[PDB]
């Protein structure tokens, strides 16, 4: 007996939240689903991935952009494809700094590059054409810098020693440049970045050097986050027990099937534990700070654009990235190079539209609200208006489906209204209350009785579980959710979809 919107005149409390809960920004990611990366500096001009060996040449000679910087292009192409942040190197491992600092003569001032109106700062750049498309921002600044010479450990001279004897501290140069940006309104959308990536990757061979993130997370948070009067902390990756966004465990672009956004954190150890399976991290159900699972991957074969990595991925292998990624409580943060001209090449814009006209086209037309369409549920909380099974198709994110208490499964039925050709079914669990599903199974029919079909069995649904197939034909789609005893599932949105040729399952 299946329960529809009507008639429900019921009264409950709201479920209790979990323990452990997203902030603002972080839900606001996982909703948002798609980042961008601008990876842009002297390795663009140099064909290499990492800036290792330039030694003693000048920032003229290594930094040789001779057109003004196309922000614009970028930006506009990257809104229009749907990714709703952009996250600028603005420093690389090599240590050019492509914003004007006074902490460093190593930057993109000294090598003589001007815009049309003679300013020398493409991360202001970048930042004006953000702020005047509404597009987020993060600050890629690398801890591992090869040419600063206040990093490691060396004397008034120059040359190795102690802690104790180390001249110049890299600690304060860090935090000073996390400052210069951070305090200055000309960078971030309106002045603001809502996410700080700090790399943990550096070379085996590379000079010793422990980095003070409780220092540099105080200048962070007192110019980005609730200190500067802003909704919740900005966003960390990369920052021990400071670490609000992980990284997934790869550069492929793939999360976990069954991903939970919740991570073990030590705090007086410094210590983060993101449960590595295989190639990803997978998170823990009983996590005790949630870490938003961001999947970072690259449109072309390296970071930066070169002459020779500068042929885009396949629609086949940008569809599988974002089932994998996306479509498993999973960021998707895609790198898009500009070049050494200071554009974006033709056929990489190309490709990120075309992405982005595929993942709209493929999520245009909710089937379960087609005409003669409906959605029921076994059970709802309190036979409450406030817990409808139509809460899981009004397009809001806060408005969800749940069962009354007592009753920690439930299942929906979509009937579909007629024989339809499917492939996608997206399920989104109302992660503002907490991530606690730990169990669902997808099925289907034909007709309106009789066996079901299995499409699809797992662990966790999260901010969007995708449950992609072959092309199915069917009238009716069983979802059943369900989470530990004392807690009831919450459902804030359900969809069933026929994807594009181009997102098709191969
Ligand atoms: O290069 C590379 C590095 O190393 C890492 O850390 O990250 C990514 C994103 C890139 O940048
Ligand atoms: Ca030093
Ligand atoms: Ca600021
Ligand atoms: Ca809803
Ligand atoms: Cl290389
Ligand atoms: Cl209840
Ligand atoms: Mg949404
Ligand atoms: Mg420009
Ligand atoms: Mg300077």
């Amino acid at each position: 007996n299946w329960i529809g919107d009507e008639n429900l005149t019921g009264n409950a409390e709201a479920p209790a939240k979990d323990d452990v809960v997203p902030d603002k920004n972080q839900f606001r990611y996982q909703k948002e689903e798609l980042a961008a990366f601008c990876h842009f500096g002297p390795n663009t001009f140099n064909e290499i991935e990492w800036g290792e060996h330039y030694g003693n040449q000048k920032p003229s000679e290594i930094f040789t952009l001779k057109n003004d910087f196309d922000a614009e292009t970028l930006v506009k192409t990257l809104k229009d494809a749907g990714f709703k942040k952009l996250i600028v190197t603005a420093k690389h491992h090599d240590g050019f700094c492509i914003w004007d600092s006074e902490h460093t003569e190593y930057d993109v001032k000294a090598s003589g590059y001007k815009n049309k109106n003679g300013e020398s700062d493409i991360l202001a750049e970048i930042s004006k054409a953000c702020t005047d498309q509404n597009m987020d921002m993060g600050l890629y600044l690398s801890p591992w810098d090869i040419h600063e010479p206040s990093y490691g450990y060396k004397d008034e001279h120059g040359n190795p020693t102690t802690p104790d004897k180390d001249a110049k501290d890299y600690n304060e140069f860090y935090n000073n440049q996390l400052e210069e940006i951070l305090g200055n309104p000309k960078y971030g959308n309106d002045g603001h970045f809502v996410e700080v990536w700090m790399a943990g990757a550096k070379g085996s061979g590379a000079n010793a050097q422990e980095y003070d993130f409780k220092k540099w997370f105080k200048t962070i948070q007192d110019n980005e986050g609730k200190a500067a009067g802003y909704d919740a902390d900005c966003m960390l990756f990369g920052a021990e027990a400071y670490t609000t966004v992980r990284w997934i465990g790869n550069e492929l672009g793939i999360a976990g099937k069954d991903t939970w956004s919740k991570s073990k954190v030590d705090k007086d150890k410094n210590t983060i534990n993101s449960n590595k399976q295989g190639n990803a991290t997978v998170g823990f159900e009983d996590g005790d700070q949630w870490t938003v699972p961001e999947a970072d991957a690259r449109i072309t074969s390296g970071w930066f654009w070169g002459t020779k990595k500068n042929t885009p991925k396949t629609m086949e292998e940008l569809s599988d990235m974002y089932f994998n990624s996306v479509g498993h409580n999973a960021t998707l943060l895609l790198n898009v190079p500009p070049n050494n001209q200071g554009t974006v090449d033709k056929a990489i814009l190309d490709r990120v539209t075309e992405f982005g006209n595929n993942i709209k086209a493929t999520f245009k037309t909710n089937l379960a609200k087609a005409e003669g369409a409906s959605v029921k549920v076994s059970e709802v909380r309190g036979g409450a208006k406030e817990y409808k099974p139509g809460n899981m198709i009004d397009d809001n994110d806060e408005t969800y489906w749940a069962t009354s208490d007592g009753k920690k499964s439930g299942e929906i039925l979509i009937d579909l209204g007629k024989e339809t050709k499917f492939d996608v079914v997206s399920i989104e669990e109302a992660i503002q209350n907490g991530q606690r599903i730990n169990n669902y199974k997808v099925e289907y029919r034909n007709g309106d009785s009789g066996t079901w079909t299995l499409l699809e069995e797992g662990k966790t649904i999260g901010a969007k579980r995708l449950c992609r197939t072959s092309e199915t034909t069917a009238r009716q789609i069983k979802i059943t959710v369900g989470t530990c005893d004392g807690k009831v599932p919450m459902i804030s949105e359900i969809g069933v979809y026929k994807s594009t040729e181009d997102m098709e399952k191969p």
